[PDB]
């Protein structure tokens, strides 16, 4: 079907489940990167009627640990925020549900912002075919393939 959070024929109860981090980018590298706070391994959402609940893991020296966050909706049609290491407001621009997952993310902390855009997989990995597809988007949002990192290999535990 393919659907986007901010359009009208979103249902938001379709991304319930199982995910998995494919690929991260960002406006600012060392956000992803290997000791970055938003280096963030998604493994399940779970669609409540105002709120999702997201359920991660990171990774620090192949030491795994838990972390799970309530984003709350906001007032625009397909938005939501939570705090974690400043304010961030996030959107899903694409989504087909049963396969890929797009998102868009806002940060705001400590009087600077950066973009983060993620693709989440129901499965651990996606065809190169969707992955050229997520550069195509970062691109359009003024993120270079430099600072796009493919963490299907690393998207374990
Ligand atoms: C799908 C996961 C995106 C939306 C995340 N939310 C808070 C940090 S990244």
């Amino acid at each position: 079907e393919e659907a986007s959070s901010t359009g009208r024929n979103f249902n938001v109860e379709k991304i319930n489940g199982e995910w998995h981090t494919i690929i991260l980018a960002s406006d600012k590298r060392e956000k992803i990167e290997d000791n970055g706070n938003f280096r963030l391994f998604l493994e399940q959402i779970h669609v409540l009627e105002k709120s999702l609940v997201l359920k991660f893991h990171t990774v620090r020296d192949e030491e795994c640990s838990e972390l799970s966050m309530v984003a709350d909706k906001t007032e625009k049609a397909g938005e939501y925020s939570v705090t974690y290491d400043g304010f961030n407001t996030f959107t899903i621009p694409k989504t087909d549900y049963d396969n890929f997952l797009m998102a868009h993310l806002i940060n705001e902390k400590d009087g600077e912002t950066f973009q983060l855009m993620g693709l989440y997989g129901r499965e651990p990995d996606l065809s190169s075919d969707i992955k050229e597809r997520f550069a195509q988007l970062c691109e359009e949002h003024g993120i270079l393939r430099e600072n796009i990192i493919d963490l299907s290999n690393a998207n374990r535990c």
